[PDB]
């Protein structure tokens, strides 16, 4: 909703526990059951290349910043309903925060 950058160091941590299982951030990484990040900000939704999406992850079709991921990672379904995935969200903004701040370097 309203991203101010935050620690790097604790949003590695989080990614690690809460994003990792399912996804990796460098150039050329695997995709697990979710899709491989690099370059996901200032891109459109569903364009990892080599992963196959859910219609309703491709026709939410928003390009992405640090605000509407924000808002995404607090309640994916919320924000994209009938997306599939076994992840329920960072209610916390100081955690999305901290994790955008990390996830904007990380896929950089
Ligand atoms: C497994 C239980 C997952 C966890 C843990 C995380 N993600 Fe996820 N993610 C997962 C799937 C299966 C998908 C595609 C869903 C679909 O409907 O096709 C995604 C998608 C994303 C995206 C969108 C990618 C795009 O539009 O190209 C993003 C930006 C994303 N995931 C980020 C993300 C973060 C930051 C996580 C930890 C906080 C995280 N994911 C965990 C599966 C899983």
């Amino acid at each position: 909703a309203e991203f101010k950058a935050g620690s790097a160091k604790k949003g590695a941590t989080l990614f690690k526990t809460r994003c990792l299982q399912c996804h990796t951030v460098e150039k050329g990484g695997p995709h697990k059951v979710g899709p491989n990040l690099h370059g996901i900000f200032g891109r459109h939704s569903g364009q990892a290349e080599g992963y196959s999406y859910t219609d309703a992850n491709i026709k939410k079709n928003v390009l992405w910043d640090e605000n509407n991921m924000s808002e995404y990672l607090t309640n994916p379904k919320k924000y994209i309903p009938g997306t599939k995935m076994a992840f329920g969200g960072l209610k916390k903004e100081k955690d999305r925060n901290d994790l955008i701040t990390y996830l904007k370097k990380a896929t950089e």
